[PDB]
Parts: C-alpha cells; sequence; structure tokens
C-alpha cells in the first residue's frame, strides 16, 4: 500500500484546501437547488428562498461583527458615556412620560369601553401589590424586569387582539410546533401498536419527551442551540434584566410543554441559581402545550383568546418570578452524531419512568385528601364539601377583581377551582359546556342555579385557565427536574410550591389585562 | 425597608411565644370543631370522637412516662429484687402451673373440638422438634425466646380468633386498609387512561406498590410509623428477650416489605452479629408487606386471618430464628442506638414523597419481569411433564399433580384433614416455587367455588375445600419466602452493608427455611384454635 | 450432640461415594423409564429413545476422548510429521487440485443454473477484493482463515440447500423453536391481561426476549450451551486456525445475542489484542439471537434459510474480521483458559433464572426507546424530503425512494436480477439505518403478497418479487448491524472492560462494516446455490 500512503500524504498536504473545496461544493449544490426551485416556481419555492436568505444574512452579520468589533465598539463608546452622564435627570423624564402615557390610555381607551375595565386595571394593581407583599426578599427587588414584563405583555396583547397580521404569525408558529410533535406521535404509534390512543398519556405524551430529548441532544452537539441561546440572551438582556437561560425557557414554553421545555437548557441546569430555577419552574407552570391547544380549540374555546393567553403568559411568568423570588445571589461530550442521538434516547428512558411514577403518587395523594374532606363534610351534613367548593367560595373576590361581574364570579371561581385541583382539561370541558348552553339559549336561572354566563366572563375564564398549574403538574415537574439534574434535588423541591403559586398569579394577571382590553360584542 | 426589618426582628424576639400561642389556638380550634360535630349528631361523629380521645390519651401517656421514668423504675425495683431472690424455688412452681394449665386447656378444648385439633398440636410439636434437631449450634440454645414466642402467638390467636369483638375489630382494620389503598386508581386511571382495567395487573396492582411506598416514606419522615414500631418492638423485647436491633426489625416487618425493612437500622447494619443478621432476614421472609394486604383482601381472602397471620408471624420469625441459629457472641448495638430512627435525607414533605415514588420504580420493574419469566417457565414445565406422562398412558401428569403428593405431609401435619390436604399441598407448592400472589389467586378461586355452591365432587375431582382448610391455608401462605425472591433480597441487603457481603450469602438459604417453618407454626396454631364446620 | 458430630464426620468421609451412588441411582431410574416407554409402545417412545441414544453416545465419546487423548496424539504425530515433510512440494499440488475442482464445479453446475448465479459468484469475489483493499494492514494479511471460512460456508450451504434431509432437519428445528417461544408468548398474558395482542410489539415481542434470557441463563448454569459452544469452536479452530477467544465468541453467537456473548470470555476481555477485540465486535454484529428466531419465522420467513444464515454467519464473520483487521501482535490468552467458561454463580437453578430475568430489563428498555426515537426521526426526514421535492414537481421523493437507488449495486452484485434489485435495496437500507425487525416485516409483507397471488405489476410499481430474491434477502438481512446498535454494543463492552475503552471506540465502525460485508457474503454464497423458480 505504498500508493495508498502516498495518496494519504498528498491529501494531508492539501487537507485544509480539500475540506474548503468540498464544503464549497456542498454550498454550491444547495444554492443551485434553491435557484432551480425559484426558477421553476418562485411562489412555490418562496419559503426555501426566505430561509436561505435569513441564514446567509445571519452568517454574514456574525462574521462582520466578529471582524469589525473594535471599530464598532470604539464608535459606540462615546454614546454610552454621554448616556451615563445624562441619566440622572433623564430617568425622571422617562418615568414621567410613561405615567403620562398610561393616564392618557386610561382616559381615552378604557373609559370609553365601560366601567368594568377600570375594575380590571384595579385588579392588576392589586395583584402586583400582593405579589410584592409576599415576595421571598421584599427588599432585594429589581423593578425593571417587572415593569418591562407588564408593558411587553400589554403590547403583545394589543398586537394580537387588535391587528390581524400579528395573529397570523403566531398561528403559523403554533401550527409548525404541532406538526413537529406529530412525528413522535407516529413513532409511538408504531412501537405501541395502532391502538396506542387508548392510553393517551402513557403512550402519546411521553414519546414526545423521548423525541424532543433526542433532537435537543443532536442540536446541542451541532452547536445551533447555543447560537440561539446567545442571540436570545443578548436581546433580552438589552430589553430586560432577565438572564439568557430563563429567557430562552420562557420563550420556549409558549408553544412547548412543561416537561419538554427544560430540555432546551438541560446542560446548564446544574449551574443555575435558585432564582433562575424558580423562574424555569414558574414559566413551565403558566403555559399550555400545543396538542392540548388543538384539543381546546376543538372543544369550542376561542382560538384567538387561547393564542393570546399563551403568548402573554411568558412575559407575565418572567415578571412574576422576578418579583416573587428575586435573585440575591450572583449568577453561576458526544464524539459523533449517533452518540448524540443514543444519549438522548437513554436520558429519556430515565426521565419517563421518573415522571410517570411521581405523577401516579401525587394524584393518589390528592384524591385521598379530597375523600377525607368529603368524609368530614359528611359528618357535618355537607358531604359535597371538597377542594372545588372551597375554591368556589374562596376565589370569588379574586375573580371579581379580574374583571368578571359579580353575578358570574361564582362560576369563574368554580372553574378556577377545577383547573387548580384538576387538570385544566376538565376545566375547559366545563367552560365549553357553558358556552354551548349560552349559544343554545334558555333561562339564565332555572330555579336558583345559573345555567350560563355572559360572553365577557367566558373570555376572562378562557384567559385564566390557560396553564398547567395543578398538582399532577407538580409531580411531573419535580420528577423530570430531579431526573435531569439530580445534584439540585434538594433545591428543586424547595421552590416548587412558590413556583406553582407564581404560575397561578401569572395566569390571573394575563386575565386581568385581557379584561382591561376586551369588550362584549 | 427598615420598617420590615424591624418588624421581622420584633417577631423573632417573641417568635417562640407567638408561634406556640398560634399553634395552640389552631389545636383548640380543631378541638372545638370536633366538639361541635359531636354535639350536632354524636352517632355520625363517633369515629372522630374516638380518634381524638385515643390520640389525647396516648400523648398524655407518653408524656407522663417520659416525665417520671426514674420514679417508676424506683417503685418497680423492690419487686424485681424480691422476685430474683425467690426465683430459685419459684421457677419450678411457675413451670408446673404452666404445664398443668396447658394440659387442661389442650384436653378440654381440643378434645371437645375433635381429632384434627390434636393433630395440629402434634404438628406444632413436630415442627419445633425438627427445627431444634437441624440447628446450627444445638448445644448453645436459649429456650426462653422460643417459649415466649409460642405463648404470644397462642395469646394473640385466643384473643382474636376465639373472641368476637377482636374478630370484628381486625376485620374492620382490614377493610380500612383496603379502602385506603384503593385510592391509587385515581392516578392509575389518569396516567393509563380509563381503559386501564383492560390490563388489570399492570395498571392496577403495580401502582398500589408505588402509592404505598410514597405513603410509608411520608409517614417515616413525619414520625408516626416509628412510634408504633417502637411500642411493638418494646413489647417483644421485654417479653421474649431478643436483641434490640432484631426486635425493631421484626416489629417493623409486620407492615413493611422485606426489601425496605432493614433501612430502619441501616446505620448499624455492618455491626450486627451473624445471629442478628439471620434473624433480620428471617423476619423479612416470614411476613408480608402492607401493600399486598389490600390486593389479597380484594380477591376475597379473609382480612382478619391476613392481619392475624402477619401479627403472629412476627414473633414466629423471631422465635424460630433463635431456635434455629442461636447467638453465640456478644451483641454490639445498644438499645438507645437501635430504637432511635433518623430520616435519611428529607428536609420537607415533597422530598419524602419523591424519594418513595422513585424507589417504587425498580421495585415494580423487577416484580413484573420476574413474573413474566417464571410463568413462562411454569407453562413450559407443565407442557413437558404432560408430554412425558403421555408415554405411560397418563397424559394428565402436571406440576400440580406432583406438588400435591410432594407436600402432602406438611399440609396433613398443619391440621388439615386427610382429603383436603392435597389441595392445600398444591397451594403450598405454588407459593414455594412461585411467589404467593399466584397461590392466593388459586385460593380465591377455591373460595369462590365454595361460596357459589354446587357439587363438591364434579365427577371424581374435588372442586372446593372446607372453610377451616381455607383459614389454615390463609395462615400458611402469608409470607414472602420464595426461591425466586432469594436473589433480589440478598442483593438488596448487600447494597445496604457491602462490608457484610460474605456473611449475607452464608445465611441466605437457611433464613428461607426458617421463614417457611414460622409460617407453618402460625398455621398450626390457627388450625388448633379454629373449630371444624 | 457428640453422636451428631460423629455421624456428620462419617458422612463427610463417604460423601463422594454417596454422591456417586445418588447419580448412579438417578441414571438407572432414567434408563428404566426409557425402557418402560420403549416396551409399552416403541412408536410413542421413539423420540425419547433417540434422545437417550444420542446422549449416551456423546457421553461415551467425551469420556473416551478425555481419557485417551495422549495415545491419539501419539498415533497422529507421525502422519502430521510426514505431511509436513512433504508439504514443500505437496502444497502446490493440493492448491492446483482445489482450483481445478472449483473451476470444474463452476462450469458443470453454475453455468447450467443460469447467469444470475455466475453474477453471484462474481459478487462474492468483488466483496472479498473490496474488503481486502480497504484493510487496516493490507501487507500483513493471513490468507488461511479467509479461504477456510469461504470453504466452510460453501460446504455447509451445499449440504443444507442441495440435500433434502438436511433441508428437512433445519425446518424441524425452526418449528421447535417456534413452539418454545410460543410458550413465552402465552405466559405474558397473565401480566398484561388477555388483551396483550392489542399492543403487539411491546407486549409480545419483548416478553420473548425476557423468556429467552431466562432460559439462556438457566442453560449456562447447567452447562449444556457451554458443551455445544466448545464443540463448534473446536471445529472452527482446528480448520481455520483463529485464536481461542475469538473462535469461542464467534461460535457462541449463533444462538446468543451480541450484548451477552462476550460474557463467555468476560474475565479475559482486558487482555485481548486489538484484532481479537475487532473479531469479537464483528461476530457480534453479523449474527442474530435465538429469541428473535421465533418471531421472524412467524412472519412467514423461511426457517431453513434463517437457521442456515445464522450458522453460516460465524465463519464469514471470522474470515472478514481477519481480512479487514489482520493481527499484528502475539495473543496472550491460553486455549485452556479461553475454552473454560465459568458456570453461573447462582446457588440454584431458580436463582440463575431470576438473574437472567433481572438482566433483561435494560435491554428491553433501550430497544423500545431507540425504536421510538429513530422512527420519529424517520417520519421527520420523510416529511422534509417530500416538502423539498414538491418544489421540483416530484413530491413522491422520500427516504425509500433514495435508498432504492443508493443500495442498488450491492443488491445486484449479490445475485438478484435487475428488476428486483431495487426492492432488496430498500430492504437493505431499512435494515442498515433501522433494525432488522422492520426490514423483515417488509419482507414478510412482500412474501404474503406473492403467496396470495394477483398481478405482478398493478401499476408502474411492482408488488412482489421472485422466490430466489426472497431467499437472498433472507440471507442478507440476518444480522444485528445497525447505526442505532453501534452505541449499545460499545456501552456494554466498555462496562465489561473499562480499561479497553479507548480501544473499543476505535474499532466499532469498522466492525459494523465488517459485519454487513459478512452478511453480504453469506447472501452471495446462498444465491450461488439456489436455482431460479
Ligand atoms: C414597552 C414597554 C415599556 C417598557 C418601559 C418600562 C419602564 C422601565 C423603567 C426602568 O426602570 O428601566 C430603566 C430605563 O429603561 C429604559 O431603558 C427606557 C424605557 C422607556 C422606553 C420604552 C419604549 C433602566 O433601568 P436601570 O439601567 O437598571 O437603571
Ligand atoms: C391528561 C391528558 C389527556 C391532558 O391533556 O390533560 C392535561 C394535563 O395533562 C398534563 N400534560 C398534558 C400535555 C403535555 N404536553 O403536550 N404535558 C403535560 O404535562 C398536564 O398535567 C395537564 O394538566
Ligand atoms: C405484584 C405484587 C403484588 C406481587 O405479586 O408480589 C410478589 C413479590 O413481590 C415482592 N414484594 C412485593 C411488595 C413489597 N412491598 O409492598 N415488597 C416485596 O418485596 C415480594 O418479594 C414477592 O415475592
Ligand atoms: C424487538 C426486538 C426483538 C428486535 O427486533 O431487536 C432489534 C435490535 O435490538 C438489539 N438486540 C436485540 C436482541 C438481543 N438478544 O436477544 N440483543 C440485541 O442487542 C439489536 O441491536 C437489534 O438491532
Amino acid at each position: 500500500e505504498r500508493m495508498c500512503g502516498r495518496m494519504s500524504d498528498f491529501c494531508r498536504e492539501h487537507k485544509t484546501t480539500l475540506r474548503y473545496i468540498i464544503w464549497g461544493i456542498l454550498i454550491a449544490g444547495y444554492l443551485a437547488l434553491v435557484i432551480a426551485a425559484c426558477v421553476m416556481n418562485f411562489h412555490r419555492a418562496l419559503p426555501l428562498f426566505v430561509i436561505t436568505v435569513v441564514a446567509i444574512f445571519f452568517v454574514v452579520w456574525d462574521h462582520l461583527m466578529a471582524k469589525y468589533e473594535s471599530q464598532i465598539a470604539r464608535f459606540l463608546s462615546p454614546g454610552q458615556r454621554l448616556l451615563d452622564s445624562h441619566w440622572f435627570w433623564l430617568k425622571w423624564v422617562i418615568w414621567g412620560c410613561l405615567i403620562l402615557g398610561v393616564i392618557l390610555w386610561l382616559v381615552f381607551d378604557t373609559a370609553k369601553l365601560g366601567q368594568q375595565q377600570l375594575v380590571s386595571f384595579g385588579g392588576l394593581i392589586i395583584y402586583t401589590s400582593l405579589t410584592f407583599l409576599f415576595s421571598k426578599h421584599p427588599t432585594k427587588v429589581y423593578w425593571r424586569p417587572v415593569f418591562w414584563g407588564i408593558g411587553l405583555q400589554f403590547l403583545l396583547g394589543l398586537l394580537i387582539l387588535r391587528t390581524e397580521p400579528g395573529f397570523m404569525a403566531f398561528d403559523w408558529l403554533g401550527k409548525q410546533v404541532q406538526t413537529f410533535l406529530g412525528y413522535s406521535d407516529a413513532g409511538a404509534s408504531f412501537v405501541f401498536g395502532e391502538k396506542y390512543t387508548d392510553h393517551f398519556f402513557a403512550f402519546k405524551v411521553l414519546p414526545i419527551v423521548i423525541f424532543f430529548s433526542t433532537v435537543m441532544s443532536m442540536l446541542y452537539y451541532l452547536g445551533l442551540m447555543q447560537w440561539i441561546i446567545r442571540k436570545v440572551g443578548w436581546v433580552m438582556l438589552v430589553t430586560m434584566g432577565t438572564s439568557p437561560v430563563e429567557s430562552v425557557v420562557a420563550s420556549g414554553n409558549i408553544f412547548i410543554g412543561q416537561t419538554e421545555s427544560p430540555l432546551l437548557v438541560r446542560p446548564y441546569l446544574p449551574y443555575v441559581t435558585k432564582s433562575e430555577l424558580h423562574a424555569i419552574m414558574t414559566a413551565g407552570f403558566s403555559t399550555i402545550a400545543g396538542s392540548v391547544l388543538g384539543a381546546y380549540i376543538s372543544f369550542g374555546v376561542s382560538s384567538s383568546h387561547l393564542l393570546t393567553a399563551s403568548v402573554m403568559s411568558a412575559p407575565a411568568a418572567l415578571a412574576i418570578s422576578k418579583l416573587f423570588w428575586p435573585e440575591t445571589e450572583t449568577p453561576k461530550d458526544s464524539r459523533n452524531l449517533l452518540e448524540a442521538a443514543t444519549q438522548g434516547a437513554s436520558s429519556s428512558i430515565s426521565l419517563v419512568a421518573n415522571i410517570a411514577v411521581n405523577l401516579i403518587a401525587f394524584l393518589a395523594l390528592l384524591s385521598f385528601m379530597n375523600s377525607a374532606l368529603s368524609w368530614l363534610g359528611n359528618m357535618f351534613d355537607y358531604p359535597q364539601l371538597s377542594f372545588e367548593v372551597i375554591c368556589s367560595y374562596v376565589f370569588m373576590p379574586f375573580a371579581f377583581m379580574m374583571g368578571v361581574d359579580w353575578q358570574d364570579s361564582f362560576m369563574v371561581a368554580k372553574l378556577i377551582g377545577y383547573k387548580t385541583f384538576f387538570n385544566e382539561f376538565v376545566a375547559y370541558q366545563q367552560l365549553s359546556k357553558l358556552i354551548s348552553l349560552r349559544q343554545v339559549g334558555g333561562p339564565k336561572f332555572v330555579d336558583g342555579v345559573q345555567q350560563y354566563m355572559s360572553m365577557r366572563s367566558e373570555a376572562i375564564s378562557t384567559y385564566a385557565l390557560c396553564g398547567f398549574a395543578n398538582f399532577g403538574s407538580l409531580g411531573i415537574v419535580i420528577g423530570g427536574l430531579t431526573s435531569m439534574a439530580p445534584s439540585r434535588k434538594r433545591d428543586i423541591t424547595a421552590g416548587a410550591m412558590r413556583a406553582l403559586i407564581a404560575g397561578t398569579i401569572a395566569c390571573f394577571l394575563t386575565a386581568c389585562i385581557a379584561g382591561m382590553l376586551t369588550n362584549t360584542p
């Protein structure tokens, strides 16, 4: 094999140039594919052209910023110095302008809609105050994230509710995510037989976790996910104090489940601070997944309201995490692709078992609590006593503060009780039943039991229920997070209940703002 | 800012008094609620009133006993001194009186009942004698634990089986255990859908283990379980005279599985002697766990007999271990060290729940895989036996036919009559080679056949057996001693104390036989007390 | 006490005689049973008489070989010496005669069979040359194991395929294995209910794995599989001349999986050379286990071809390993040490069964989860490919429409005709990227389509392929070489021998390619001997 050795030496002589040539050949082939697709039919080939243009623009921008960083920094430094010099009096001007804008908005927009929106605004203020009062570290609170989150959720709500173009983009993104999950559905269909839909959770919801684990492992190996995390971290750090990890988690949870989303930042989980872990859990508890979203738009719940609530939850989750548990402490392996995929698979084999077992145990305990309450009520002539009715009676003032008129406070409180102590699936079933009763028509009160509730109360209830804040969710979150990062086990269980409460309050805040904006048609 | 800090400091200054007052106010409010419930309608509120009275009495009793232990010991000392002084001649009188009482009770009661009761008593004597003969150190035997264990079993059986209020009380306790464990379906149905019943075993029976493990972890963290364990262990320690560590483990094994029982004394596990380790393994084998009790009651097995079997099996295991592998060396664990139990790592409730749930994972996985393998082996064995027996004009030959003749003498000695001893032998064989779940399934089928009625002999094959034989079989099957389950238990124990690995395997096989003999002793006593239909 | 010790000592003195008497009595009883069965009805007792006769013959043969090995070696030595003396000129004559015989066979048989068989032989030559070229050490290649492996494969294929009694024997064995695993399929109904057929894969295919693992551990404890492995390994070692460890491993994979086969030489894994480690990996990747044999035969795959491929894969595996990665260092493992296989440490048979059952859990879990992930990725890939192809007015583009063209040359060289090479190419692609289960499923569907009948071409798409192509595809797919399994093998083997980790990851992909080439060689040899329908 003298010839083989000579050829190997020759290739090694021009190894870099050979690699550059082959990569250039592949790039030329991809560009030829794009150009041919455009030639045959441009409208048909438009998405591939747009994707290619965005990718090439990002590559060029990154290279240019890396090369010309010195000149850009030197040019920008004087502006930063000037801003630092004049901040002392400029902060007052900015705050005054913002207060003036809020006053104008209340005067011209909300006052015209009706009196019920001012109550929504009052509720918003009350909720913020209460969250600050019971915060873990009241003194060490950073108010910039909170105000930015409230303002951002307000703007996004106004961008999705008032304008159709804003609606279209988020609809498109949701469709893409659901289409993505359909693939794990197909794999599970093969492995568990065609009758896998008989056992929905066990044979459908967990294969999603397996597939997402696999893909995320591969994407961390390739290096795209770290680029995404860097870009998101930078933009969010300029716009808010939020750190990159929790910002990315919160953005991901908009369309991804609570159990899947922490896999976005799995490598960083051991080294996150307590506040960032609390923010991760809270962001998980205050959003719903994609498949459930499809099933809820199927039941008859409005699609626009579900989408608006899902999008608005993330800023609200971040603001409530930063207020409820501020950050006092200072922050802070795959040889090839097949290794990435296989390691993802194995991590999944651990995760799924832990999740399932914890969920079983927690639901059993909750049912026992409810049955002991029913027994105690039976001894008092009121066997109907349970968690749901205690919430139907306790939650009425909060429901009224959210904006729903007094008459409909009871039904909204009961729905929130079902949602908190039973998955929001049953809560949305009840809500759709009430919507159907209203649409069919009939007497408002049969004898003394109300049948349905106004349209506006239905919208508020739709906003309030959009979240995975239950105790089964508590179980699956604890199990999954302890499987992902065993080192932080003692820390994960510490902030679980506060995370759950923060998630529920985030849902209530989104509902408060939505009621501030929406009006009965 | 500063005001909040000042308020926090002021609260901390009076933190103890304020917290005590608030907790007392909450307790008083609960008491007022109970009082109001009783006033409104006493009959409905009777359970809550009884629970409150019992809890108050036990709290007061524990507090007083802690307060005046020295005075109690001082008052007791003169009596102990006098008894020690006069024991030299009083021991013979006590022994003679005990022998006379035994003879009188045996003659009158048993001879009135029939011959099967006398046969069961003879079987008890035979089992004890055989255990004594095949003992590790027959010369170095200490008979006091043996006699006291047999006496405690007899007293428990006489108090439950022969007294109606006790029978009703234990039946009620079993019903409550079943009802409590039935709540696992709330989670099983959610996780596995409403069709979870379609796969009965996998999506009903296994989740019960998960729920029980979580509940026991929570109770161990809180400290309710340790209270009962300490009390029963103290009773056994004072009566029989066993060592504190083995007494605590045997008392715990009543309602805790064999795998999780030694975790109570894990910190001191390396320092146990050989005899104590053998007793630990035996007490683990002889008794069943609390999780399986609900499932077995569901099949139709009597709850009173299950509960009585567990309670009587604890002292059975201890006495048989002391007779079978007597201790020949000085123990190294103090009573205070043994009794004290400290949570491994549970700062808050959620951590305890999560830890129990996580352990149930491996438990259930091993259980299911072993079941699959061993039932496949059973089917193959039956087919091969039938094929071999077809050669000799006997195609009915199977595993059951061999087992019925093999184990017949044990069933006959336990007190079962001649004709029914073969079916009990079949059950014993199923339990010995395969875990007791399948044996209990077969027993439930026989019980259902009896209850439904019909011909006792269809053509020439008996369909069901008497009620007394069913009670005896219930007692003789209440254990975890299996050939298949040996390996796992060894591994589990070896995980807790690797330093003792060489010792654990040495006494692993003999503990299984000791546990089976203990089960047979409990069954012998039950057969003696029960009366023929 | 003293009498008991004296009796124990006396029994210890005669312990060996007691064991010998017990074994003699058992043997006499078995012989008496066989005699009774034969005399009652020789027709019914034929199978048991045959089993007894073969068992006695093998026992006698083993005893004679063990006792008189020295005399046999003494007698054989002069002949070997004379052969070595004349070898200098005899080797040319033997080689020329062998080549002449090969040419005569080709001309007389293969040309008459048709052109496709000549193409199959050409493909055999092409595969051998291609493997030689891209070899780790082309200059240092030992050519004896290559020619001897090809010769043994040809001899075995000729014997089984071209002789009817041999063809019937392997069919009979396949049916017996079907029945043996059907026992497990029945035994899983208890755990997963009577509706386990609803979820075919998870609740039928995996219990087969568990039961096979249990049976394998049982047999390993007894010592039969070790006997068979020793005999086959000796047959291959006397001919080829490979090393002891690699011969034993490649001779014990015919029925053992890849993950568990190295346990045979687990103690010596850290001392194996790089070449022998590669041979172990290759023999792992080029054979299937016996657990999956039943399922594949049930789908409709021919049993004779499955068993013939399993048997032929081992010589091909070794020949390809020795061609691809020839040995350049002296092994340090003795033949006596390698052939020795330590029996299971299990105290009894049932402990071994439990150990195997507990071991199977990780294998089943990894299989399931890898299947889920990889099929999800396949669905995503197909969707993206169709989306891209829609832009060029070709939405039919997909993963299989690329595999058909990518792997076509390999199928064509194997001897398949032009028209049917694309379907075999799709099957090869499915087996390479995803496990052979899915490829065999597609093959079963095509065989069912052929058997049912109907139009050969319903449209411009072919429906089913010829019979000979089905046999060739049966041979080519009989392996465990997957991208998905490339990880698990490494993970297990590093667990067995951590010190060798750096070496294991070096020779994994080459081992996988060697396994695939071994499968293709078996397919070529099979296709050269199969006449067109
Ligand atoms: C029970 C099924 C049918 C259901 O949909 O009820 C909603 C509840 O099921 C959990 N859940 C659901 C979907 C998901 N990703 O798509 N992750 C989850 O955790 C979550 O607890 C929620 O409350
Ligand atoms: C499916 C279950 C109910 C069953 O059939 O049980 C048979 C085997 O399960 C072991 N087991 C069970 C429960 C437990 N704690 O609740 N500890 C144990 O060890 C025990 O060894 C026995 O042999
Ligand atoms: C569903 C099962 C039966 C199956 O089709 O298996 C596919 C993959 O599972 C690996 N496997 C399988 C069996 C075994 N011993 O019986 N050892 C293994 O490693 C092996 O990689 C193969 O590709």
